[PDB]
């Protein structure tokens, strides 16, 4: 007897009855959609509700909704330029504790030549025409006019007079649109080769003191949503926000929610600060790429890093990221880039590293989580790689998708049960054969390794304590990336 | 909507599922045309699990405004002297018990009317209406196989071992038959530990 | 039967529950990172306080942090020219009588 | 050797429950009899014998 649905066994009308069953229809597993959620900050005049997840499909729309010049708008623009297919969500955080002022630019001196002046603020480049025999006040006025002409700058600038005996010197006071621990921006001069400043102008940047506080992600997490949310960017890098995210991501990582996530962040600072952060976090659901002297702010790098990682791991999870490039991301200036030893030490701390290709393009050396020790004090490589986390998440998704579709409502029985050919009965042997078939499926896909050990260690058994349950203990033996390659010649002369 | 409408639709779908297959779990069936509770007023996973422990059945509100059944359970949690007994937790259990009793009553009242039972050593003829304990035992085993092909009784060897059909030593004209139900169970919860090897 | 970690046993809700465990997840042993600590002496500038371990990464940084022409500056310069891959730590010893 | 064996014991057998060798422990149940630890130690010895 075939186990029917909606065809009563108590029917006697001689008309034929045909049934369409949606089970046992999809083969393989559907590729998951790329969901990325950025916990950015929105400045004033933003028309979007803070602490509410909003979908955004264009950079201009994100800027209009999240406040023009807010760091979340810039993060969204970078992400969308680096990735289009991925479905993108964003949650603004309003504003946090800390002064709104960033610093001052002292542009003093008297024009000696007839060149040009370039100022790089938050990565964005600003050009001012320098006229021969011109004072510094005029150049400061032109520079502040240029700054106001570019809405995308996270900081707005106002001109302030000398307030002294001198006349050429003048100040440009910056003020971040969003108030947070990342309100401070990086200001430099003559970044790209071939650019230079005229002899007369003396450029300096007086950074205002004070460490601002990141806004608390409390209402943001309490209304984050229930979707998959594959990747969760986090520009904030202070202890309490990341601890809250740790609690949420460990709750999600558990078997009671089944939804997986990953927290991609970036830190820009001194090598010691990056190393201490990496050795202190110790969370195997979060990854960071430390940078030093970054012309752009941290969150702009974080957006592109998440975009590239999401695309490259949704295409193939176990595939490494040794060569994937970050498009349009400005590298640190030469002499401040991490050397080989520094990058290897960072990889052994927990902080991911990057390589700058010839020409200035930035590439991903090795992106890893913060897992460096077991529950004991000893070291652990089980969750070291981001590829391991992505592959495990995909494996759980695949197994859940197949199980909840092929066996929606069936009847478990012992292995030696003589049920009908088409009857909907699941036995430990049936589940073992099904799991072996699915294992061969993703092995042909290329996400796993040796099949003999998986077949030998696959254990499916009825729970003797409580019925209506199957206990499954398997060993996948994940496939491993190419990583390093060491060879000894041992030449014979 | 008022409660009785939900009760009517749930009974309709439950009758459908249990008559088509008594031991089929009612996990993914939907209540057709019944408005679910509004969002923010639905029991979460923890509340649903706690209610299932307490004895009240649950229900899931899948996407598309559809109302599913989740786990139909009977309000049976306490044994005779306190304790905790799951032998009647699933509505499938009581439904399959009723179906088995129905089938056995039909078969016994049809195949064995006006017969004459006797001890197993009786030298009864081929056509003569005599049913020894061995004969009725083999008939019960074959009948058990008859509703084993269509699931519903899980094991067989333990059933054959524990099947005890005896002549009633006191008085006469009744077979004392004691059989382990060996009822099948429904695939409700899947527990899997990945234990990746790397 | 099986002891499942972080999976709530004694549950009724019909769904699928899957958990990852690191037991039997490492083969061989992880490569131990080599770490070298030196008990050297510092003077002159000596920006770093004595008896304070400092993760030093270059000879120039050692000279600017432990004073030019000090025991630890020369020792770290000699070490890092021989083994860059190792993780290095220096502890100044102040002054000797 | 001490480093490797400490790592192996602290990772492979956390929250287990040891028992006498004749115990009737299940396949997946967390039980480590002296024989199980002996075989695991021999396999690990081979692992740093290759």
């Amino acid at each position: 007897d075939i186990s029917f649905n909606a065809i009563p066994s108590d029917v006697r009308v001689p008309l034929t009855y045909i049934e369409f069953d949606n089970s046992n229809a999809v083969s393989g597993t559907p590729a998951p959609r790329q969901r990325v959620l950025m916990f950015g900050q929105s400045g004033s005049k933003a028309s979007a509700a803070p602490n509410v997840p909003v979908r955004i499909r264009s950079g201009s729309q994100a800027s209009a909704a999240f406040g023009q010049g807010s760091m979340l708008a810039l993060m969204a623009d970078a992400f969308l330029n680096a990735n289009r297919v991925a479905e993108l969500w964003c949650i603004p955080q309003g504003n946090g504790t800390g002064n709104a002022a960033v610093g001052e630019i002292s542009l003093s001196g008297t024009a000696g030549e007839n060149g040009s002046l370039v100022t790089y603020i938050a990565g964005q480049r600003l050009a001012v025409s320098v006229a021969a025999g011109a004072t510094g006040a005029a150049l400061a006025d032109l520079l502040v006019a240029r700054i106001k002409g570019q809405p995308d700058l996270p900081v707005t600038a106002e001109v302030r007079a000398d307030s002294g005996d001198d006349d050429t010197h003048a100040d440009v006071v910056l003020s971040a649109k969003f108030t947070g621990a990342l309100s401070a921006v990086d200001v430099r001069w003559n970044y790209y080769a071939g650019e230079t400043t005229p002899y007369g102008i003396i450029t300096a940047f007086k950074a205002a003191s004070g460490k601002n506080g990141n806004p608390d992600i409390s209402a943001s997490i309490a209304g984050m949503g229930d979707l998959q949310y594959k990747y969760i960017v986090m520009p904030y890098t202070d202890e309490p926000n990341l601890n809250l995210l740790r609690t949420e991501l460990q709750e999600r990582w558990g078997p009671v929610n089944q939804a997986d996530g990953f927290a991609v962040t970036v830190l820009s600072g001194t090598y010691g600060d990056i190393s201490t952060f990496g050795v202190s976090r110790n969370d195997h659901l979060i990854s960071c790429m430390g940078i030093a002297g970054a012309p752009e702010p941290s969150y702009l790098y974080a957006a592109t890093l998440c975009a590239v990682a999401s695309q490259a791991l949704s295409i193939d999870p176990a595939r490494p990221l040794q060569t994937l490039t970050l498009p349009g991301r400005m590298p640190p200036a030469v002499g401040d880039r991490f050397t080989w030893s520094e990058r290897n030490a960072l990889l052994f701390d927990g902080i991911s590293t990057f390589n700058v290709n010839d020409g200035g393009e930035m590439q991903i050396e090795r992106m890893i989580t913060m897992y460096r020790t077991n529950k004991y004090g000893d070291s652990d490589p089980s969750y070291l790689n981001v590829n391991t986390i992505a592959t495990l998440s995909y494996l759980r998704y695949s197994l859940r998708t197949r199980i909840t579709q092929k066996f929606p409502n069936y009847k478990l029985a012992s292995d030696g049960t003589r049920f009908a050919t088409g009857q909907a009965v699941v036995t430990p042997s049936v589940i073992k054969t099904e799991l072996l078939a699915l294992f061969e499926e993703w092995e042909n896909a290329g996400l796993v390794e040796d099949f003999d050990t998986f077949k030998e260690e696959l254990y499916v058994a009825r729970n003797k304590d409580d019925k209506d349950r199957l206990d499954v203990l398997c060993g996948p033996n994940l496939i491993n990336q190419f990583r390093i390659f060491a060879a000894q010649v041992q030449f014979i002369l």
